[PDB]
């Protein structure tokens, strides 16, 4: 297949451009239409054409693990939402600061995405802002690959920065949030419910085997006020097929989506800075509901996990398992730092983490 980069088309625009009957979109359920609205610009997608240059297949990612599959069978086109098959690689970055955290990470990885994730993860960290030459930064992270090619964003499993001989750790969890070594949340966001809803008509779902919905649908009256769940900056504001009128707001590594609006607030525009609690529009059905979506580092995440008044902590068996892994991870990081000298090199980018050792 040809590997290409998505630019500005909608699904419908893509169908039109390639002479695929547009009913393939119009016939979708409203849930599938919402799903189809999340094709991001710059995603890598795949196409296959026949001798006539007719589009006979396409694979278009809508998340890190779901994609649209369009294919011609006999005389007709079909559209499925299917899993993405991928390979995951783990690396360990070990770094002695030479210039700035950001520049050094780029030097060692050539990856702005990872560098931005670290800055964001430590955004409120006082020791982080006070890092100086020869302070240490370690990151254990994974990246996902499709036929050899990385896609989406990396995932930080563990990070550590040292300042004045003290080490400041954070760890990911399968729930998508970061935790310190006492299993309490760090680098969180306190989001507020953005509308007065009558009920949640459809919660967030990965749709995973034991259905995918990448937001929360809040049933509300047409015209109900919609308030920003957070501070941030408006990125997009307008109409997207499947979402109707929508506002997107960015804050650190979050993108927050508010869809199906009947109207935007007067004077709101692309680039507007907004405050948590500020009115950004009104509920519509462009019956009525607000679709509220949250994306961390490009990946959809359950918004409800961040609507809380306090910082989260892990509990029960989740806490036990976490702390066990955290201890093992900390011990292993020390061993790796002992066995890779910053006299020889300012950084090391190592294959794997727990299994990494020499002979
Ligand atoms: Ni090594
Ligand atoms: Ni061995
Ligand atoms: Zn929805």
């Amino acid at each position: 297949m040809e590997r290409l980069v998505w630019d500005k088309l909608t699904l419908l625009g893509f169908l039109e451009k390639n002479h695929i009957p547009q009913k393939l979109y119009y016939n979708l359920s409203s849930q599938d239409k919402e799903l189809s609205a999340e094709i991001q610009s710059n995603v890598t997608y795949y196409t296959l054409r026949d001798a006539n240059n007719t589009l006979i297949q396409a694979l278009i990612p809508i998340s890190q693990d779901l994609q649209i599959h369009i294919y011609k069978k006999g005389e007709d086109y079909f559209l499925d939402f299917i899993p993405i098959i991928f390979t995951r690689k783990e690396k360990t970055l070990l770094l002695s600061l030479q210039t700035s955290p950001y520049q050094d990470i780029i030097k060692a990885t050539n990856d702005p995405l990872l560098a931005n994730q670290l800055m964001n993860a430590y955004k409120k960290s006082v020791p982080f802002k006070r890092l100086v030459k020869n302070d240490k930064i370690a990151i254990v992270y994974t990246r996902d690959y499709r036929v050899g090619q990385a896609f989406g964003q990396p995932t930080i499993k563990m990070a550590m920065v040292s300042s004045r001989s003290n080490q400041y750790y954070l760890f990911s969890h399968s729930n998508g949030h970061y935790y310190d070594s006492k299993a309490q949340e760090v680098a969180g966001f306190l989001l507020e419910t953005p509308v007065k809803y009558t009920r949640i008509s459809s919660p967030f779902s990965y749709g995973r085997f034991h259905r995918p919905h990448y937001g929360v649908d809040y049933a509300a009256k047409h015209g109900s006020l919609i308030h920003s769940a957070s501070d941030g900056r408006v990125g997009f504001m307008g109409v997207k097929a499947g979402y109707g009128k929508v506002v997107e707001i960015h804050l650190n590594e979050l993108r927050l989506v508010y869809a199906h609006m009947s109207a935007f607030a007067n004077g709101l525009k692309k680039g507007s800075f907004v405050k948590k609690g500020q009115i950004i529009g009104r509920v519509g059905s462009t019956g009525p509901h607000l679709h509220f979506g949250v994306y961390k580092n490009s990946r959809p995440i359950n918004p409800l996990g961040y609507i809380r008044t306090a910082k989260s902590k892990l509990h029960g068996k989740q806490r036990e398992v976490f702390l066990e892994k955290a201890q093992r991870s900390k011990q292993k990081l020390e061993e790796l730092l002992k066995t890779h000298s910053f006299e020889k090199n300012s950084f090391y980018l190592l294959e794997g983490f727990l299994e990494h050792h020499h002979h």
